């Protein structure tokens, strides 16, 4: 395919020099496929965001990850457990009331900047339920956080008593227990992105709240009508400083490495049998 | 024309058997062109809303009025002295905020009942500036309100801070003298009714709030989408209790018919300075 041809010449002609160490703070772009990580500076992440969007529209495998670091964007990763095996209706009066109740979180932590700001909320869904588990994803990429602020909001929503109703009412029996209280810290997918066994999550509904510190009680949720005119790998990274739709606001402050072809004993060493080895070990 | 012709024998022929005196209190219905005045069952004003709404529909001469009386939806009638002669923009997310702000005065008279309700704001507006001058009328009528109340919530949005930015940013320079504060007593113009000097207001949004008692921080406000698909003379009515997109919530308790001729010698009899006459009465 023409567009994986183009990203592969990317990574492997120009990227490359921005290779990073296993373990090296710098990386804010891991490749799990290819297993390289990358310290992208804003010019060649946005180079990297074109090549990823052109891909995504063409349905092509992803698993990029970007790195939250200490201060970015705010990720909430719901994993829910439903009465049943179909798709929640999760409308957008539902999603608009979850925004909400996020902010009053995202506010009681006292970090918001004064004067008036627009921040954009993304909900990207699981695309099917398997035996009854289901996901989304909120992203918040543009109100840059401190992780210790995303670790303080996580912890509250977890409690939010009309969180946990709306879920209900969606058919979610964990509502106490599916937000990740890890959100803060792991390494999150890229849109069009996803685990090489799972499918990667769909953009159902965006949202733009704008807050204004001399009118506070004034807290205006609109969905955003024209996603699609967007970069959406773009603006839905936590890292992006650099979006069209999603401008910034800033608050106060494995190593065997087979590489395809000598994973194949993995694959048959699991089902030994090998439990009790008298001789056997 | 038709629709027209069958008003008419609606009127005369069968309504007319619904004819108040003049001052009664029964009237719910005035229509200002035949100068009558109707006391209307619910079954009979739905049939005459059936009939106002074809004639709206075909641009129809109408100046029919419902009395508001003790207990009815709420009307508020702003009267606006603009920066220029444009139209204010009065995009949805100053209408959304207008409804929030309405609301919250609505919740502080403590006469909504408990549990979850769904109620529809109404912007209609005056179709063009004159002279600076330009209007919107927005129409609560499924919130049925005692006369009292809707004086009240009137008294305390004439003197809202957030509502007097909102209309100062749209060029309005009497934003604190501009709700009538008579909004809760006067007779209100049926949608596609108009003095017989103005043209009718047009409706340009609709909004749907939900308040839940349970939990009085989640206020989701929506534009109605498919408004089009209802009979706005019926779902606008203050006084109606059948519409269908516009279902009750329950609180706690002259003849002139210029036909375009005479108007020209109005026209031509103001303007000379003999309003008192002494040689030429």
């Amino acid at each position: 395919l023409a567009e994986v041809q183009a990203l592969e010449t990317l990574l492997t002609r120009e990227l490359s020099v921005f290779l990073t160490e296993p373990g090296s703070k710098k990386t804010n772009i891991i490749n799990r496929i290819t297993g390289k990580t990358y310290a992208l500076p804003s010019t060649e992440l946005l180079r990297l965001y074109e090549h990823l969007e052109q891909c995504r529209k063409q349905g092509a495998l992803m698993y990029f990850l970007e790195r939250q670091g200490t201060y970015s964007g705010l990720m909430l990763d719901y994993d829910l457990k439903l009465n049943t095996n179909a798709v929640p209706p999760l409308e957008p009066p539902a999603l608009s009331r979850l925004c909400h109740r996020i902010f009053v979180h995202i506010k009681n932590s006292s970090v918001l900047p004064e004067g008036s700001h627009k921040i954009h909320f993304f909900f990207t869904l699981k695309p099917e339920v398997v035996q009854g588990k289901y996901g989304f994803h909120v992203l918040i990429p543009g109100l840059k956080l401190a992780a210790s602020t995303k670790k303080s909001i996580i912890g509250s929503l977890q409690h939010d008593a009309t969180v946990q109703k709306i879920l209900h009412e969606q058919g979610v029996t964990n509502p106490e227990s599916c937000l990740d209280p890890h959100s803060a810290s792991v390494p999150s997918l890229l849109y069009g992105s996803s685990k090489l066994n799972h499918k990667p999550y769909q953009l159902k509904t965006g949202f733009e709240l704008v807050f204004d510190s001399s009118d506070p009680d004034y807290i205006p949720i609109h969905q955003i009508k024209n996603l699609e005119s967007y970069n959406l790998v773009s603006e839905l990274s936590l890292t992006n400083e650099q979006g069209s739709l999603v401008r910034p606001v800033y608050c106060a402050a494995m190593l065997h490495d087979p590489e395809a072809r000598y994973l194949h004993k993995i694959l048959n060493l699991l089902p030994p049998e090998y439990y009790v080895e008298y001789p056997l070990w």
